[PDB]
């Protein structure tokens, strides 16, 4: 093979970034500009409110919308995600919550240079008034990790999330992502896993700036 296997991902990239949604009735804007090491799962960002602020609910249930290029593949997985650049990706995901919260989630991936650029949309409803979400009781994720495997042709990760609470107690989330290279062709993987530890790092007080971290790495178990 004499390809450049850097050609479109290099060891280190920046990512720019804006979302729009809305979790229940409540809209927002949020960016956010980071970089990242893709060869070693690492990716951090800082994300700035700009409209909608100060959020009505907890941000952590917006922190894995802010891209799988950022996992650690070794040589014995095929990567989905790095193969699927320089066009790009997109995901849909849902997140249901263990108190009928429920939220979709997208995100369409493209890249410029050295640069990923994200489109995200983020929709939650259902929260009950009364939730950990709505009052804002939330701690952080837990590190998890996502079964990969392709389900009726498309790629998908599974996810048992658990969101830490105030009080020691924990609040339960199902993912299920489905993942979409842009361009025809992009050999699917076999089944996999990939392990999370998302963490918000710094915060202002109302959570109008907020410093993210990932990292993942991908295994056979």
């Amino acid at each position: 093979d004499d390809k450049d296997p850097m050609s479109a991902i290099k060891p280190d990239m920046r990512i720019k970034l804006r979302m729009e949604g809305n979790v229940n009735g409540h809209h927002f804007v949020i960016d956010g500009d980071g970089t990242g090491k893709p060869y070693e799962g690492k990716q951090t960002m800082d994300l700035e409110v700009k409209e909608g602020g100060p959020l009505p609910f907890a941000f952590d249930i917006l922190t894995t919308a802010f891209n799988r290029v950022f996992v650690k593949y070794p040589d014995n997985i095929q990567d989905y995600f790095k193969q699927s650049f320089p066009k790009g990706y997109s995901w849909e995901r849902s997140l249901t919550f263990e108190d009928g919260g429920i939220c979709n989630a997208r995100n369409d991936i493209t890249m410029e240079g050295d640069t990923f650029y994200n489109k995200v949309r983020f929709y939650g409803t259902n929260f009950p008034a009364n939730g950990p979400v709505m009052q804002k009781k939330t701690l952080k994720w837990e590190p998890s990790t996502e079964k990969m495997y392709v389900r009726d042709g498309v790629l998908t990760g599974d996810i048992e999330m658990a969101l830490l609470l105030e009080g020691n107690a924990h609040y339960r989330c199902d993912f299920r992502t489905t993942y979409k290279a842009k361009e025809k062709g992009v050999k699917l993987p076999g089944a996999h896993f990939v392990d999370h530890a998302i963490e918000i790092l710094s915060h202002d007080k109302d959570y109008n700036k907020v410093k993210l971290y990932e990292h993942a790495v991908a295994h056979s178990g």
